[PDB]
């Protein structure tokens, strides 16, 4: 593994991120105040078959050197999920999907998620998907914040960064 970090978005730079819904649910993002300087904030309605994302489709997939994702939230407290796609096995499209939940709350967070914490996706896997039953790292296709349920809410989030290794001293 790599030490240190990689930045994926402060939110300083260009818009990366994308939105999509459907039955029945909505969603949207734009660019607020974050920790630091810019942050997106996202505002989702359920539906009880509804669902609803924000997506960053990445150029590299080879994260196989990199042991954590993090990212600072708050609310503006209804849980969601954070999710990693994998590549689809059919070269186009998303793989195996990887969730980790989060409850974004009053206050700013750091949440930090080892890769080894994701837990495969059971209410939902797209056609493209490998049933391999490993987070494969060096085949990531996408990021997502989305839904974990039929309620609404508001969010914010900033600072999204790969982690490696950190140097221990003893
Ligand atoms: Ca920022
Ligand atoms: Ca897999």
């Amino acid at each position: 593994s790599a030490v240190g970090e990689k930045m994926l978005d402060d939110f300083e730079g260009v818009l990366n991120w994308g939105s999509y819904s459907g039955e029945g649910a909505k969603v949207s993002t734009k660019i607020v105040s974050g920790k630091t300087g810019n942050g997106m904030e996202v505002s989702y309605t359920g539906t009880t078959d509804g669902y609803w994302g924000t997506v960053y489709s990445l150029p590299d997939g080879d994260w196989s050197k990199w042991l954590k994702i993090s990212f600072d939230i708050k609310s503006v407290a209804n849980e969601i999920r954070f999710m990693i796609a994998e590549k689809s096995i059919n070269g186009v499209g998303d793989g195996e999907h990887w969730v980790y939940s989060i409850t974004p709350d009053s206050s700013w967070k750091t949440i930090e998620i080892p890769f080894s914490s994701f837990r495969r996706r059971l209410d939902y896997q797209p056609p493209g998907q490998d049933m391999s039953g490993t987070l494969d790292l060096d085949n990531i296709d996408s990021i997502h914040f989305m839904y974990a349920n039929n309620k609404s809410g508001k969010f914010v989030v900033d600072n999204i960064k790969l982690i490696g290794a950190l140097e221990h001293h003893h």
